[PDB]
């Protein structure tokens, strides 16, 4: 259909990310490509302010799930890319155990043949010595699944699902997400029957960069549907 045709080769992608975590103000802006026909994501992410305030594997989700590989039998549950070129805002709180809370809100669409990602992160309630502040997290990130509902009242969808970052001493830091997406056009867009995204994601460093940054690569496939 219409958004599906325009994710059929690798497409460019755009983030641009404006953070207030307890008053630490920073930016972040990244560029890569999807090639949804594989889920595959290939990007690398600058802090432009200087030095990130938090740490970057707690930015991973916040930083275009339009790029998900949706198999064909499950082609007609794919709200994301029946949303485009005109797009969708996705907004999310994130609640990290026994710390603070990030609130997101981001407009994901098409300018021009590039697909970009605006967000505005609001982070509240973190303890300056938490994990999250502390910096006690590990540089990577585990495998996990997204739960999609459709959310009729507001012709788009919910999603929820848990993430678990690893504190440096081996433990777990649990940052559980509730997420809403609704259309930006006011055309159809196709309202899913309940599933999910299966998520790997691998961190790394661009050996010459001295600027604070994060390169990953990701993929994401659309399941448990017949």
């Amino acid at each position: 259909s219409k958004g599906e045709e325009l994710f059929t080769g690798v497409v460019p992608i755009l983030v641009e990310l404006d953070g207030d975590v307890n008053g630490h103000k920073f930016s972040v802006s990244g560029e890569g490509e999807g090639d949804a026909t594989y889920g595959k994501l290939t990007l690398k992410f600058i802090c432009t302010t200087g030095k990130l305030p938090v740490p970057w594997p707690t930015l991973v989700t916040t930083l275009v799930q339009c790029f998900s590989r949706y198999p064909d039998h499950m082609k007609r549950h794919d709200f994301f890319k029946s949303a485009m070129p005109e797009g969708y805002v996705q907004e999310r709180t994130i609640f990290f155990k026994d710390d603070g809370n990030y609130k997101t809100r981001a407009e994901v669409k098409f300018e021009g043949d590039t697909l970009v990602n605006r967000i505005e992160l609001k982070g509240i309630d973190f303890k300056e010595d938490g994990n999250i502040l502390g910096h006690k997290l590990e540089y990577n990130y585990n495998s996990h699944n997204v739960y999609i509902m459709a959310d009729k009242q507001k012709n788009g969808i919910k999603v929820n699902f848990k993430i678990r970052h690893n504190i440096e001493d081996g433990s777990v830091q649990l940052a559980d997400h509730y997420q809403q997406n609704t259309p930006i056009g006011d055309g159809p867009v196709l309202l899913p029957d309940n599933h999910y995204l299966s998520t790997q994601s691998a961190l790394s460093k661009d050996p010459n960069e001295k600027r604070d940054h994060m390169v990953l690569l990701e993929f994401v496939t659309a399941a448990g549907i017949t």
